[PDB]
Formats: C-alpha cells, sequence, structure tokens
C-alpha cells in the first residue's frame, strides 16, 4: 500500500516478525488491540538511553547543569521530530480520527526503536549503533549549538 | 577502615580501571575533582532502560496506566536502597561529614552501574545482565507485588 515497509530501507534494518513494525507504527484510534503503547514506553527509556550515551561522550562541558537542558532538548518532542523525517515516519503510520499530531510521530518514533530492540533479540549495542549511524550527526550539531 | 572493594567481589565484577569503580563510591565532599556526579547523570539513563525493559516484559498489565507509577515504584529511592542493600554499597561509599542521606546512596547505586557500563567497554548486553543476575528476581517480584 502506501506503507509498503519500504521504512526498513529508510532506516538501514530489516525486521525479522514484521508484527513488532507494524504495532509501533499503528495507534490505538486505529487498533485498540495492537498499538504502539508498550513499545512506546520501553523506546522512551531505551532512546533516552542512546541519547544520555551520546551526549556524556560529546557535550564540550560534562556538569549535570550544562547536561540536563541539552538532554532536555535533545528528548523533546521537536527534537524527535526533526529525526523521524529523515525517515518520514508520518508515511507508515496508521491512525484513525483525525488528529496525527506531532506528539504521535515522537510517539511511534520512540515505540520504533522499541520494536528494533525487541526485533534485534533485545540487542542494545547493535540498536544503540543502529540509532547512531542515523542520528549521530544530528545530535552533535544540536550538541554543537548548545540551547 | 572498611573498604578493600569486597564489592567486586559482591557485585560479581572486577574493574580493568579501579580509579573509575573509586569515583563511583566518591561524593564531591571527599574530592570537588572526582566523584559520582557525571557517572549518575549516564547509570540514571543507564538503569532507567534496565528496569523499564523488565517491567515491560514480565508486568502483568502492559498499559501505560499501570506500567508508569509501577515504574516509579522500581526507579523509586525505596527499591533502589533495597537493591543497594544487596551490596552494602552504603559502606563502601566515600563522603564527608557524615551526610550519606538515602537520596546520595540511590545515585552512587546509578553512578556504579555507569562505571560498569564504561569499563566493560560500553556493552550494554553484558551490563544489563549483570544487573539482571544481581536484582532481576527482586524486580520481577516487586513488580506481581499488588499495585
Amino acid at each position: 500500500m502506501k506503507m509498503l515497509e519500504q521504512l526498513e530501507k529508510k532506516l538501514g534494518y530489516t525486521f525479522k516478525d514484521k508484527s513488532l513494525l507494524e504495532k509501533a507504527l499503528t495507534h490505538v484510534s486505529y487498533s485498540k488491540k495492537e498499538h504502539y503503547e508498550t513499545l512506546e514506553f520501553l523506546g522512551d527509556a531505551l532512546v533516552n538511553f542512546f541519547i544520555v550515551d551520546l551526549l556524556v561522550q560529546y557535550s564540550p562541558n560534562k556538569r549535570e547543569g550544562f547536561l540536563s537542558p541539552l538532554k532536555a532538548y535533545l528528548i523533546s518532542e521537536e527534537f524527535f521530530n526533526l529525526l523521524a523525517q529523515k525517515l518520514e515516519l508520518h508515511k507508515f503510520i496508521r491512525i484513525k480520527r483525525g488528529k496525527i499530531n506531532e506528539t504521535i510521530i515522537g510517539d511511534v518514533f520512540e515505540a520504533l526503536w522499541a520494536a528494533v530492540y525487541i526485533d534485534s533479540g533485545r540487542d542494545a549495542n547493535f540498536t544503540r549503533e543502529l540509532f547512531y549511524k542515523l542520528f549521530k550527526e544530528d545530535i552533535l550539531s544540536a550538541i554543537k549549538e548548545g540551547r
């Protein structure tokens, strides 16, 4: 369809179980029985780790006072939306009632990485490094800019 | 006095960089130059991930509603100290002015895990396994422990 799962080519990764990927992309308004909500919950903590790990390695200054606000931006909806563009998740998400929002794209973006993690055999290094190959550039840049 | 790092024996891990271990148990009070501050910033995200991945895996109700208040119990001070006590970390911490603070042995438990992770060569899988080895039965129990 519109979907086709050609996201995996944008993503650089091919899913084993294709139901995973779909559950990450599916809003509850499309499906109340199989949507992204629990993937999202895992994906928030996962991605948070990926970003805090990078941040502590590439930040000009290693003080919590400099890190936390920067951390705050790098895990925000606006930033996640900036990173999702590259994947253009809004083409593959399935939702019902006309309320796609930017917070949903962030939800899905977080769910997506949780989906890659699990479909990878819960391998965090691989998944970490896959996140880095796609977004490290953009993160270092934001880190460059500060704020 | 009461050190000699039997903690590596408590933990089941030997640091290739003993100084790294040391910095994780040292509050600024004992050294404004080499304390647990940045490791803490890393292990919070680190430890947040390990516990959420467990939550999301073994929790009965895979719902944001159930998860998130169950979650904030697991990453709660009370639990963290609970976990720490199986390492008697309280006694290996190097703070000045006898002001331990229950919400300081929480920062050291986190720093300690960032320290293992980094020393291990940034190996998330390994570190998560060591963490589970040490505390999954607790969490899996604390989770089914009502609500």
